[PDB]
Formats: C-alpha cells, sequence, structure tokens
DNA sequence: GCCTCGCAGAATCCCGCTGCCGAGGCCGCT
DNA sequence: AGCGGCCTCGGCAGCGGGATTCTGCGAGGC
C-alpha cells in the first residue's frame, strides 16, 4: 500500500517548501503530469526514473518518500531530482506580487490560491505523456498512460492495487505494431500519435541526443523542433518546453485558457480572423500575456488553470 | 382521469487538440 | 491577363469514459 503519515516514520525525506510557494492538491492533477493518483487524502504517487515516489505536503515543509529496494533515508542526489523537478531554486511569492502589482485579476484569483507551481520532467517521460493528452480528460489521460506504463514498462512492485513500473524506454516504442497494439489497449489515434513519434526520434532526428540537447537551445528553434514531430503541436510543444526544457516564457493555450480569457480577460483575436483554436491565435495569446505579465506568464497561466479546474 | 413529480435510461458534450482539408499571398507566363 | 500550386492561416474530428441534459414511463388525487 501507498506510505502513510503514521506508515514507516523512519522512511520519510523533509525539503523546505512553504504552503504559500507550493500546494501539491492544485498542482499535479491539474493536467500536468498523467502519472499521480491519489488514495489518502493530501498523498500523491507516482514513478520517476524507475522509482516509485510518493509526495505530500506539511504547513511549512514537504515530505518525500520512495518504492524502489529495502532501504530508508533516500540519498541527496534524488532530493536534488526533485527540487529541479520542483523548481525549488525559484520564488513564486515574488512573481505574485509582481503579476498583483500589474494586474489585480491574477490578485482576485489567487486570494484564495498559494503556490500553484510548475514541473520540470524527464523529456521523454512528458513529451510521451503529453502525446496521448490532446482532446482528452485528465483521469482518462492518467488511467491511459498508467495502462501504457503497465504494458511497455519495467514493473517495480504490486502495491496493494496495482503494480507500478518504470517509464517505457525509448527502444520499446520506436518498432512496428506498436501502434495497433497500443490501440488494443486503448489509446485511441494518439496510438499512432505515439508510434510515429518514436521512431522519429532515433530513425530521422538522431537519437536521444537531439531531444537532450534542446534543455539547453533557444526558444523557437526548440519550439520548431518539437512541432516537427508527429502530433505535438503547439500546445504539447509549449508544454513540453515549459515542463521538460525550462522555458518558462511558454503560456500553454487550450479550452480553460480560452474560456478563461473569453469570459474573464475580454481578449479577442484582432490580427486574426476567427475565434477558434489556431497557432496564429494561440501565438497571439502568447504575446499578449507576455506583453502584459513578463518573461515567466506560464506560471501565472498554471494558477489560472488551477483555479479554472476547481470551479 | 389526466397530468406534476419522480425516475431510469439514452444522446450529446466534453475533455489540457493535431492532421488534413479549404484559403489568401506569392511566384508563374501566358 | 491568367491562372496553377507551395506556405502558414482557420475548422473540425478522430478515440473513450464520465457527466449533464434531454426523453420517455409509473403513481397519483385533486
Amino acid at each position: 500500500g501507498h506510505r502513510t503519515l503514521a506508515s514507516t516514520p523512519a522512511l520519510w525525506a523533509s525539503i523546505p517548501c512553504p504552503r504559500s510557494e507550493l500546494r501539491l492538491d492544485l498542482v499535479l492533477p491539474s493536467g500536468q503530469s498523467f502519472r499521480w493518483r491519489e488514495q489518502s487524502p493530501a498523498h500523491w504517487s507516482g514513478v520517476l526514473a524507475d522509482q516509485v515516489w510518493t509526495l505530500t505536503q506539511t504547513e511549512e515543509q514537504l515530505h518525500c518518500t520512495v518504492y524502489r529496494s529495502q532501504a530508508s533515508r533516500p540519498t541527496p542526489d534524488e532530493l536534488e531530482a526533485v527540487r529541479k523537478y520542483f523548481q525549488l531554486d525559484v520564488t513564486l511569492a515574488q512573481l505574485y506580487h509582481h503579476w498583483g502589482s500589474v494586474d489585480s485579476h491574477f490578485q482576485e484569483v489567487a486570494q484564495k490560491f498559494q503556490g500553484v507551481r510548475l514541473l520540470r520532467q524527464d523529456p521523454i517521460e512528458c513529451l510521451f505523456s503529453f502525446i496521448c493528452s490532446s482532446n482528452n480528460n485528465i483521469a482518462r489521460i492518467t488511467g491511459m498512460v498508467e495502462r501504457l506504463c503497465q504494458a511497455f514498462g519495467p514493473r517495480l512492485i504490486q502495491l496493494d492495487d496495482v503494480t507500478y513500473h518504470g517509464f517505457p524506454s525509448l527502444q520499446a516504442l520506436a518498432g512496428p505494431e506498436v501502434e495497433a497494439h497500443l490501440r488494443k489497449l486503448g489509446l485511441g489515434y494518439r496510438a499512432r500519435y505515439v508510434s510515429a513519434s518514436a521512431r522519429a526520434i532515433l530513425e530521422e532526428q538522431g537519437g536521444l541526443a537531439w531531444l537532450q540537447q534542446l534543455r539547453e537551445s533557444s526558444y523557437e528553434e526548440a519550439h520548431k523542433a518539437l512541432c516537427i514531430l508527429p502530433g505535438v503541436g503547439t500546445q504539447v510543444a509549449d508544454c513540453i518546453c515549459l515542463m521538460a526544457l525550462d522555458k518558462p516564457q511558454a503560456v500553454p493555450v487550450d479550452v480553460h485558457m480560452w474560456h478563461i480569457a473569453q469570459r474573464d480577460y475580454s481578449w479577442h483575436p484582432t490580427t486574426s480572423q476567427a475565434k477558434g483554436p489556431s497557432p496564429q491565435t494561440n501565438k497571439e495569446l502568447g504575446n499578449f500575456f507576455r506583453s502584459l505579465w513578463g518573461p515567466y506568464a506560464g506560471w501565472a497561466q498554471a494558477v489560472l488553470f488551477s483555479a479554472d479546474l476547481r470551479q
């Protein structure tokens, strides 16, 4: 079973994270990832780097525990791994103050919202998780990615309901027949969007090196490089850039963002000739959000997304 | 004696949207 | 002067499971 606060008191790891800077219940199930579930209150669990992670939040600290194989006191290198995963070197209070000074709508939204953060995931993990998250509700994608991880991932242990697996290796998905096999599992057409976006990594773009060299490249170059891949449009390209490549200038634009804009901000496509999902409208909204907010507008977008979901 | 209220069961919407199909702009050369 | 076709636009629609939202059916009792 998933570890509870009274399960194994010597199997935790505390890191400094105030509740004003971050809130677990508003970030992880808020579309940004699809490998974390809740069983007990204020608990989350998902596999990263072939290791099961369980996260909970106290008033001023974040508590962590791991499943691998029979050892406690997780090593500080994984603490730095989750620190990079959670942008703990970044401060959000000053960013909230900046946004409230420039625009009072974000302050009114954040009058009860304190700490909608963003993550920084592995690009293979985040990319393949967000392939099958297009035109799809969160719970379906969560079960969807869990079933894919069961089918193609190295399992760890059956933890009282369902086995947990490492996220599938890139050699496991770049083969043939995988589209039909995952369509049997129920990925929909996204299965094709996985297959065409697996071999293209290793057979036509240059392997894992081409993708891993994009974490220090320029914005538009990396954006177009991800957009060339099949199934990775501008929304998931910006999602990968923001949550796997450390590009805080990127604002994801989706159904929630556009409903929020058209109902709260009175923004309409000026240069564009329509009001429907389109790359020009996405670029216009990105430029507008960057100009009105600044260089870190994706984080304010994340707060807006968490506000949209819990309402 | 039929019509208000409940009530179970289909229909449709929806959800963190890309690939392909219409379309102007830019070149093309009669 | 005459219209063919490359290149980023705009509009859906493909894939499932859960909510709404309609959509017809029993009891009734004024």
